[PDB]
């Protein structure tokens, strides 16, 4: 069933997981290499691209910046698997990892860092799908053994549609997506989408409330942007990011319990292959 937003304050998640007697859990993180997040910064980035290095933070930054400064403790191990998609040589059907043997970052420092060294080398391309991320976080899931694990997407939410859709019919890359969040569900696995930019988030406020055919409410959507627009201090803008991605994590992590997926092995999860990063 649909999670609502049941928490007013970070404080009253914490106690939730308390409850729920969270022990271990580790993180997974994908960003969003698609051409898109060149002109949605039209409006909340001063019509650079949302990839733009220079002396002010991007949005990616300013996002990767934020969860390692309030989620890093929902990584065990401070052991981070990064991907990267969308870019020339990944398009809509794969992701490539951070490192070249799948080393994995140490540290969201290390995570800014590896973004910083790797992004202006990528064709930012397309079509933007999310199905291959979710698939490489149910591979990641699937060979731990069913060890809990939050996939963190860093997105401009624009997965591939057409504008004269007829009407309510999904595109292939929409509809993969679907699949792959439905397919996702049958794994100890929660999602958020940390959306960065302009928008719109129609799709994403749809993943996040509206898919009848997955087990249970696997998907949060936090609209970064909005967050980080609030005239407002530091440190709450942090609060209200922290709170806003924890949202549904002690019900998810409850319902992987009641629905056997905790510490199982699904059996029928197909192997994803990250390519290596197209780098030097
Ligand atoms: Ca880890
Ligand atoms: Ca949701
Ligand atoms: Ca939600
Ligand atoms: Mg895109």
């Amino acid at each position: 069933s649909k999670i609502s937003d049941n928490y007013s304050s970070l404080l009253q998640v914490s106690e939730a997981l308390g409850r729920a007697g969270l022990e271990s859990s580790n993180l997974i993180v994908g960003i969003d290499f698609t051409k898109s997040n060149e002109w949605t910064g039209a409006k909340s980035f001063n019509r650079k691209s949302l990839h733009h290095l220079s002396n002010t933070p991007n949005p990616y930054e300013q996002a990767i910046t934020i969860i390692g400064r309030t989620l890093a403790a929902f990584d065990e191990d401070n052991l981070i698997p990064c991907y990267g998609f969308g870019d020339a040589s990944t398009h809509d059907q794969d992701v490539f990892s951070f490192y070249p043997e799948g080393r994995f970052c140490n540290g969201f420092e290390e995570v800014l860092a590896r973004y910083r060294e790797i992004v202006p080398q990528l064709k930012l391309a397309g079509p933007t799908s999310f199905a291959p991320i979710i698939e490489m976080a149910m591979t990641v899931v699937e060979q731990s053994s069913g060890q809990y694990h939050v996939l963190v997407i860093i997105a401009d939410g624009q997965v591939t549609r057409s504008v004269d859709t007829e009407h309510g019919r999904l595109s292939p890359q929409e509809q993969k997506t679907v699949d792959a969040i439905v397919k996702a569900s049958t794994l100890p696995l929660s999602i958020v989408l940390v959306g960065v930019g302009d928008g719109p988030w129609d799709m994403m406020q749809e993943f996040d409330d509206n898919i009848p055919a997955r087990a249970f409410d696997n998907f949060q959507f936090v609209n970064f942007t909005e967050i980080m627009s609030k005239n407002k201090d530091q440190s709450r803008k942090e609060t209200e990011f922290a709170l806003s991605a924890l949202m549904e994590i002690p019900p998810q992590y409850k319902a992987t319990i009641e629905l056997n997926l905790l510490g199982v092995r699904n059996g029928n999860i197909p192997q994803r292959i990250p390519l290596p990063p197209p780098v030097q």
